[PDB]
């Protein structure tokens, strides 16, 4: 791949804490320390909208699987779901005890799975905004949170070092250094996971094996988002405490880009639905996102 800057998108007054892709390729989300939300074009990065409300810091956000609605979450110990159109705060999820660190919709997008700082995993109703269950998921802050391809499967992981999948309907647990990031792969049958010994690993969780594991990058102190890109080559695409974006071959393991240009800790990348383009995000000596477009 040949990822080369197209954009930097200048907004927010502290760290940037996540930027998403909606899932119709419209709009980039980004969530910050400033407590706001801001939406910005996600193919020419020209600023659409602020949205606000919370009242500490953001650490992260997701959208519904329509493009119309996001969640948040938030140092104020609570998740807020917001109508992009109108900006308005539709509901606010109170629950938790502690700090909200990440959030994401299900596939259907009729719950919502919130991982805190209190160690536990919260599974919402996005209708009533009603907490349905309270899993006490693990012995430490919850670092990641996200829905398999038909939302039956929670995969949660925590700095106690553990990664648990959990069954939606039930609650209960099916299978069991800090792990600072997980998600499922785009075909639902892999894992990724990320520990703050510099190393991502690929996960069978149906087999409980790992069978792949990405080195070279630097990520010991921070949780950050890694993806799997799917638009071209099949990469793995992870930010780093040495302020690059790293790209490396799924299969063969190599890297094969190190995107530079951020000034700080890129905490957040994510990967367009359909376009090779590559959406990056830093902390505070930086606080812009820069969009990377590639020819293949
Ligand atoms: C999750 O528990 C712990 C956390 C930490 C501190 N600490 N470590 N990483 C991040 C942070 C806080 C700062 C931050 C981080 C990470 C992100 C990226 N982000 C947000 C939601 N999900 C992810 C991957 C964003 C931010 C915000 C400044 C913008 C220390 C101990 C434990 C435990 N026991």
């Amino acid at each position: 791949p040949n990822y080369a800057l197209k954009f930097t998108l200048a907004g927010h007054t502290k760290a940037v804490s996540s930027v998403k892709f909606s899932p119709n390729g419209e709009w980039l989300a980004s969530s910050s320390a400033d407590k706001l939300i801001k939406i910005w074009g996600a193919y020419d990065g020209k600023f659409e909208k602020t949205i606000s409300g919370h009242k500490l810091g953001i650490s992260d956000v997701a959208w519904s699987s329509d493009s119309n609605l996001l969640v948040s979450a938030s140092d104020d110990k609570t998740l807020k779901i917001w109508d992009v159109s109108s900006g308005k705060c539709l509901k606010t999820l109170k629950g938790h005890s502690n700090y909200v660190f990440c959030c994401n919709f299900n596939p259907q997008s009729n719950l919502i799975v919130s991982g805190s700082f209190d160690e536990s995993v919260r599974i919402w109703d996005v209708k009533t905004g009603k907490c349905l269950k309270t899993l006490p998921a693990h012995s430490d802050p919850v670092s990641a949170v996200h829905f398999n391809r038909d939302g039956s499967l929670i995969v949660s992981s925590s700095y106690d070092g553990l990664c648990r999948i959990w069954d939606t309907a039930s609650g209960q647990c099916l299978k069991t250094p800090p792990v600072s990031f997980v998600k499922f792969s785009p075909n639902g049958k892999y894992i990724l996971a990320a520990t703050l010994d510099n190393t991502l690993k690929l996960w069978d969780y149906s087999k409980g094996k790992c069978l792949k594991t990405y080195t070279g990058h630097k990520n010991e102190k921070y949780c950050i988002f890694a993806n799997f890109s799917v638009t071209g080559g099949k990469w793995i695409v992870s930010g780093s405490e040495d302020n690059l974006v790293y790209i490396w071959n799924l299969q063969t393991k190599e890297i094969v880009q190190k995107l530079q240009g951020h000034t700080d800790v890129v905490i957040s990348t994510a990967c367009h639905p359909t376009e090779n383009i590559i959406a990056s995000a830093a902390l505070e000596n930086d606080k812009t996102i820069k969009l990377w477009k590639s020819d293949c």
